[PDB]
Parts: C-alpha cells; structure tokens; sequence
C-alpha cells in the first residue's frame, strides 16, 4: 500500500468515469472479466505496463498517461 | 527464465527494447540505472531480457532515472495500439 499505487488506481477509476463505462464495459473493451476491472480498482491486482496501456486506450485517455506517469514518478503521488 | 514464457508477446519485447533504449540513450550502464533506482544491477539485466516483469509504479521511475518520462506517452501508445514495434 503505497501512495503511487492509490494514486494509479485513482487515476484508473477516473479514467473509466470519465468515459461513462461501466466496470462491465471497460472489461468487454479489454477483453476481461468485469472481476479483473472490479479487483485492479480495489488495488487486489497490480497493472503491468501492458495492461495499462491497454487500459488508458480503452478508457480514450492516452492523452494523460504522461501526466499519471510523471507525477508517479515525481513523488507527488 | 520460467518467467520469460509470459513475457514474450509482441508488446513485451517492444517495452523491453524502449526500457533499454531509455538507459543506453542517457548513457548510463545497467549498473548505473540499477544505483539510481535502489535495485541491484540483476533487476536491470533481468526487466530488460524478459526475466522480471515490471509493474506501472517499477516504470515510471525506470523512465524518470533516464530522464525519458517525455516519450512515455509515445511508448504507452504505441503498446496499445498493437503497432507493437
């Protein structure tokens, strides 16, 4: 449990939000189960660095990535 | 290398190729990139030949220590396009 990792899994929720999906739309979108979106919200799942991508894609926010990374990054998390 | 078997799609050897690209473009040795982010040079040589995996938090600060976090949005981008190259 980590500042980085509560901030990621906020900006991932947000992300979904802001794309007025449903934890059931974002995993048709990526191919998942509704349970995979649900756990990675709860930090029970870890994203690598594929499935992040794949996520933010799906979430049509490819657009922030670099801010969520630097700011990761930057230990303003 | 068990672990390399779940690493091999397309889009993992793409990041791996862009992790290592990053260090070499900032000059820096597997060891020093291994110094500056508190890890011994084995995590280095291991993420970038497909050997450790690396999480969203693990790359950030890859990219950072590089000084690369500018072409982390070509990177994420182009792994989610499946342009995989």
């Amino acid at each position: 449990r980590t500042p980085e990792h509560v901030y990621l899994c906020q900006r991932l929720r947000q992300a979904r939000l802001d794309a007025g999906l449903t934890q059931a739309d974002l995993a048709e979108r990526l191919d998942k189960p509704q349970s995979f979106v649900a756990k990675v919200e709860t930090r029970e799942r870890r994203l690598d660095v594929i499935e992040f991508a794949k996520w933010m894609a799906a979430c049509e926010g490819l657009d922030v990535v670099s801010e969520i990374v630097a700011t990761i990054a930057e230990g303003r998390a």
